DNA sequence: AAATTTGTTTACTC
DNA sequence: GAGTAAACAAATTT
């Protein structure tokens, strides 16, 4: 099922985070010191930061792509090293 | 020139 | 609106 109580960032039990894809991505982008990440770094962040997402990659990688291009507060910016995603706080 | 990842939509529940 | 699934197209690497 989903999270049994109020426990904080324990990523060590395969339990669904009680957060939207829209908001998890927003948090992953703002974690980077430059406030941007590549799509792969977002994939690495999700797996690293939650045990639940280590089991069915195709199910949620599709979701992450979907949310990025559906919400106006996610913006793609071309960099020297390639495409990255940023967040419009407004 | 594929192959494959990375971006956009659309639609269907709930 | 959120999560999921999918069809289809763009941009990017083998």
């Amino acid at each position: 099922p989903e999270f049994f109580h109020n426990m904080d960032y324990f990523k060590y039990h395969n339990m669904r985070p009680p957060f939207t894809y829209a908001t998890l991505i927003r948090w992953a982008i703002l974690e980077a010191p430059e406030r941007q990440r590549t799509l792969n770094e977002i994939y690495h962040w999700f797996t690293r930061m939650f045990a639940y997402f280590r089991n069915h990659p195709a199910t949620w990688k599709n979701a992450i792509r979907h949310n990025l291009s559906l919400h106006k507060c996610f913006v793609r910016v071309e960099s020297e090293k390639g495409a990255v995603w940023t967040v419009d706080e407004f």
